């Protein structure tokens, strides 16, 4: 039980453990694409004296945070302990080694998608974005008088084969990810992967169609088993016009009873309809999780609300340092101090505040975030809040 | 088809229509209690040349709004058109008459709970609060190290018969409703009603139990059919200690698999657990709906965020007037003007902003709220936002 | 194991066997009402050397058959063999004794409702009417331009308590049963019974409401468990106006998703809607079963289609006699002959033809009805067919 | 938005719209077969200034109507409006153009299968045949003494691979379609298609088997998911012997719990069993829809019941002409008149009467068919009724 960087001879063993550990595993030939995003010394394996009983790696990602600021992000992925080697501290050992490497490489943040909601808090990760399934019963769906693009003349939305409009989707996604907190750069190899899953699989998923606007696209497919349900896999709109136009087109799928989509809590769709209730929230879950690797570097890099006035405090992160935090003009200055702390939180809590998805008041109500001054609580709420609402880019 | 105030001879006819129109109708003897909250000239009936084919009324309510300010509120209820008299403009006629009376009586706002989400927007009502069902699989539920009241010595929470601690529940609810936006004064007759539904019904609901803290209570009962589910009908906590203590007690119901509760989007419960995901959102729906009867009187009466600086604009409400709105020091001054409008919205949209549940940015994204200045949008978002998170009191 | 007419001392034993044999048993106090319809020597019990292990009886009924002709009918009911005395020929013995008594009393027909579809063919009973559940998704239901009573002014349909309009329901049902094949006289005691089941039972069925027209009524209640379903227990309309008006009222139950009713295959409801398919057939089953006790007396008593011309044939019923059958001017003459049979059928098959629900062609295709002349088959089809479509009155 | 006949360059665009509009779409290579049945100028597309946003076509069909008379029939199919171009009158425009072409080509009738039951009435189509799912619990199924082919010696039914007995199936279907109202000529290319779907698909449908009689065949396969259910896709029997023999074989599938089939309301199967109720009606829906293009040409072409005597009337079809209709000797003469109408109906209603599936009395009860003389109603019922019961051939 020694902890090493994998050699090329180790990957077949890692793919075996992946196949047994993740039910959604897309096989080795598809894993070559994602492997391009793993830097040299981005992966750790544990061997038993021999085969692979343990693995974890990070990918080089670019995360957009409030103020349209793009951070280098270590994306944690492909974490797996053999069923034969549980309760043996292999995860603790692997996560520690990667965090060392992530820290020493100069990543201010790491991020992951959690398989369970109870594992990653202890390693410093906080849930930072919220996933939100909306299901529209589109038979009753009528658009409000106030809704855009409900006038005579032509539609701007086209129905198209995804594979023949890759360039337009890239262009739109690139505009989208740069201006939305939670946005991730989607490299070429992940566009290759995304469009290979657009085509119909024998006894698998059905053909994916696209609705294409100058400033938006929606990829959808009819469900395998439920043939009256369209699953919107991905809708990216840069303008409210594009968003609305795309939903007029989706509500126009007259052979479907229900359109479903995984979106964000602030999706304006419910307000496009004469009946808000027709867009039911069927499902809600933690999206992206953040570990703030370097507190001063992260707090300084993001923009803050211009609306709150200048204010200063001392933030203590448990075993992560104490800081004089001065916020004003939507910039922050974060500097070492030994002054008495006014606000205390574990590092995972800072992850949950960092993109604006969670309010400091809420975490304080749970005593995850201690302060004796509620004026300071309101000011943190206001400053950390995001003007553009926070969204989840793509699962990794 | 003439529209009149009911006489005592009209109520049996109204109770007949109620029994046929609402499946949850609690019968005449229980309707005597609610009738005490209907003012003289609070009810309209439509007769056909004869029996009651139409009815609507308002109750005298006291609604808490941001800044711990209590408004007189006309609560719209008991609205029903005979199945024999649909598509005949009886609702339009009845709602118009009540709104006339509500306006001329000096109510700044009316409120209702909607049976459908598509009827009430056209009459000026906006969804103002969000209901949120959390279901905890309590078998996996462990409280976080940071959570309050996890130390040795005694528990402060007692298990009790609801009927023998009415005074303590009243006291706690009275403290709660005065300090929470969406709070409603619960009069004596509704406490009589609430505790009569605490006892077990033959072949109906099971006995209700209470968890009692100095600063909180929870009423729960095991589900009729699912005997591994506890339904928390009502949890009122005044302090974070009370909230946490009550959930330790609820998670301690070792014979249940699932605790469910209808709460608000900012409920801190998910953050009390080591696994946020164990508190699943199973259901989400519009709660209280607001019609702003008098725009200047309502906008002036509520508190605003101290965090946003002083700012002025011209608000047009469609067919509801145009106003110079000046917000600063968490007060608003709202005065008539004929100056060019900077912000336009239908009256229902103002209802949805009024308690802070919905962001102006979100409604703007849906074009329910028109402005050409996004700086003004951020300022409205910030000013209208509620420091204490908005909650739904009781259904009427 | 001797077969006797019950004494008053035998009924408690019969009620015990009834409670164990029929899950829907309405108890002894309610069985006093139905007992009034059992004639002296209408009931047989089997005792074991002692308690009741066997029972069967007939009730005095008046059945309407084609040509608005009302026949005295022995209604077979309350048939039960102890679970302790199966496969012992007690049913065969009891049915034989009752049929003897029914025959010798001068009933031309007996009728029953079957608990199973496989028992009663061998005793000479044929399924004579078809039950047909229609379920309307009333959210999509719009009436056709051509539909009656879709013009301005008042509705003629009232919503009422069943118990306060007994006289009007009786009057309408009495008009209905006299003019519809399958109609049964409903005596006073069965109107007492029907209205006692209109009221809500503690942890049972909900309150029943009535829609009342001068020429029609509908009794409905919301389902116990499914609160979005209205079950129409009974709709009697004498004119197409009444039928349509009542369905406009039922489709107006805006709190229901689905209206369900057990009706007949020729119910015009599907054709009242712009979308026939909205009235789905969810369920279909044999209704009333007929045993022709006296072939000549029954064939002579009913009217025949005036459209088919005069024609003669020889009908053989297996072990039920051979007859010269002459049909013309919608009358039949049925006389003994020893002439060669042109048409053969078991007696149960004649029951199935007798009210016009089943076509002779269909039964011939199944070889239940033998002839070597298809011209004669078409003529039987045409003559036996009912101008007024055949309906099921009430279960007994 | 111009309306044109498609060029060969337009089909890829039509196949894209087909894939997105119909979930059952069988792909382009299979659509080449059906394309052979589309005449020159049988198809219309709508382009947007460019891609295909609209399409509709008719196929050359031969429909059997009562009196074993075969009509040329325009079969409407492949109708689709882009989700991006709803509520724009593209369907109205396309249907109008095709009906013009269908009329001017000399088709007396058009027919279609409806995706929804609410679209096609306004374009003059009436539901003309009824689909009827029977499900047999074959564990309890015993054949009646009277049933054919229940004697000793050999069975005449063989179990066979469909692909090796194509000639025998063709021969039987050809005999069947010529003698049954609703019958359609099945051309070579549709037999190619039918037998390609007989073989097992990887992770799709299972292998199809055939039961083969000299005068009948049944194609069945075990259900994908439910392995105790045999789905009879198609049973064609020319003689009652063949029908019965085939069901003895199907009830002999001792590894199945349930045999299901989509058949017609007059299927004699229920009467083959000792228990009629074992053949439950699980599902019922409109089959083939008819638009009478030329009222006199259609009314004159079909046979009428010989049983009803000679009679004359004036039929008005709304915006379809008024006619002196004289029916006798099972022929009709239909001639222009300006005499007062005795019977009025919309054109769709005539479609519903034309094959005998619906009774004029029933449509009159719904006021779809106005007359002041009920004697004339009985005579129309009798004359339009079909001696051979009406069946649905194959979906298109
Ligand atoms: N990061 C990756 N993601 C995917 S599919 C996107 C997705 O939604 N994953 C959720 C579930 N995961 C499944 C797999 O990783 C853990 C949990 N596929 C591959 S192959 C592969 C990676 C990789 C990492 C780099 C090495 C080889
Ligand atoms: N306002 C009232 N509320 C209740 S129960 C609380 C509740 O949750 N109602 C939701 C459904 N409603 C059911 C009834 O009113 C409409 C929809 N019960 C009565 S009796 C009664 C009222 C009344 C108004 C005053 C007159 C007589
Ligand atoms: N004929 C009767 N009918 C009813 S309820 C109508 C009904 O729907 N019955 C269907 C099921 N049956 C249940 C009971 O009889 C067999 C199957 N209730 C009583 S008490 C009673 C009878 C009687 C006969 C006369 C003697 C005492
Ligand atoms: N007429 C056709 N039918 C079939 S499959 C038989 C079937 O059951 N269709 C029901 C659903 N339809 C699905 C497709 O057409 C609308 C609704 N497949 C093709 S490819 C094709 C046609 C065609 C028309 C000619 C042009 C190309
Ligand atoms: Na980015
Ligand atoms: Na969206
Ligand atoms: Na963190
Ligand atoms: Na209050
Ligand atoms: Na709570
Ligand atoms: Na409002
Ligand atoms: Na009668
Ligand atoms: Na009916
Ligand atoms: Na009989
Ligand atoms: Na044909
Ligand atoms: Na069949
Ligand atoms: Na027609």
């Amino acid at each position: 039980v020694t902890l090493c960087s994998p050699t090329e001879d180790d990957w077949p063993g890692m793919f075996l453990l992946a196949a047994a550990s993740f039910t959604d595993f897309i096989g080795p030939e598809s894993a070559t694409a994602w492997r391009t995003l793993v830097p040299t010394d981005g992966a750790v394996v544990v061997r038993d004296g021999s085969e692979v009983v343990g693995m974890a790696l990070y990918m080089d990602l670019r995360l957009t945070v409030p103020g349209e600021v793009v951070l280098p992000t270590a994306g944690l992925s492909f974490v797996a302990v053999a069923p034969t080697h549980r309760r043996r501290g292999l995860l603790r050992a692997m996560c520690a080694e990667l965090h060392r490497r992530i820290a020493d490489s100069g990543y201010p943040v790491a991020a992951l998608h959690a398989s369970e909601g109870g594992i990653y808090g202890r390693f410093g990760y906080g849930p930072a974005t919220t996933l939100h399934e909306l299901t529209v019963d589109r038979r009753f769906a009528r658009f409000h008088a106030d809704a855009p693009g409900g006038g005579l003349g032509g539609s701007s939305v086209r129905l198209v084969r995804p594979t023949e409009h890759r360039g337009e989707f890239e262009a739109i996604y690139e505009r989208w990810r740069q201006q939305v907190p939670g946005g991730l750069l989607r490299p070429q190899v992940l566009w290759d992967e995304l469009l290979a899953e657009a085509k119909a699989a024998p006894g698998g998923d059905r053909e994916s169609f696209a609705l294409l606007h100058p400033d938006g696209y929606a990829l959808y497919r009819v469900d395998r088993t439920d043939l009256k349900l369209a699953r919107v896999s991905e809708l990216r709109a840069v303008t409210a016009d594009a968003h609305c136009a795309l939903w007029r087109a989706l509500i126009g799928l007259d052979s479907m009873e229900r359109i479903s989509i995984i979106t964000h809590p602030q999706d304006p769709l419910p307000h496009l309809l004469t009946d808000t209730r027709l867009a039911r929230t069927t499902w809600r879950q933690d999206g992206l999780w953040l570990r703030i690797m370097n507190v001063p570097a992260a707090l300084e890099a993001r923009g803050y609300a211009h609306e709150v006035g200048e204010f200063s405090t001392v933030l203590e992160v448990s075993d992560g340092g104490r800081f004089a935090l001065k916020i004003g003009d939507g910039r922050a200055r974060c500097t070492p101090t030994d002054a008495a702390a006014e606000i205390e939180m574990d590092r995972d809590v800072l992850g949950s505040l960092y993109l604006g998805a969670h309010r400091a008041s809420t975490l304080a109500a749970a005593n995850r975030l201690r302060t004796k001054d509620s004026q300071l609580l309101r000011r943190l709420d206001a400053a950390f809040a995001s003007d553009v609402p926070v969204q989840t880019a793509f699962e990794f």
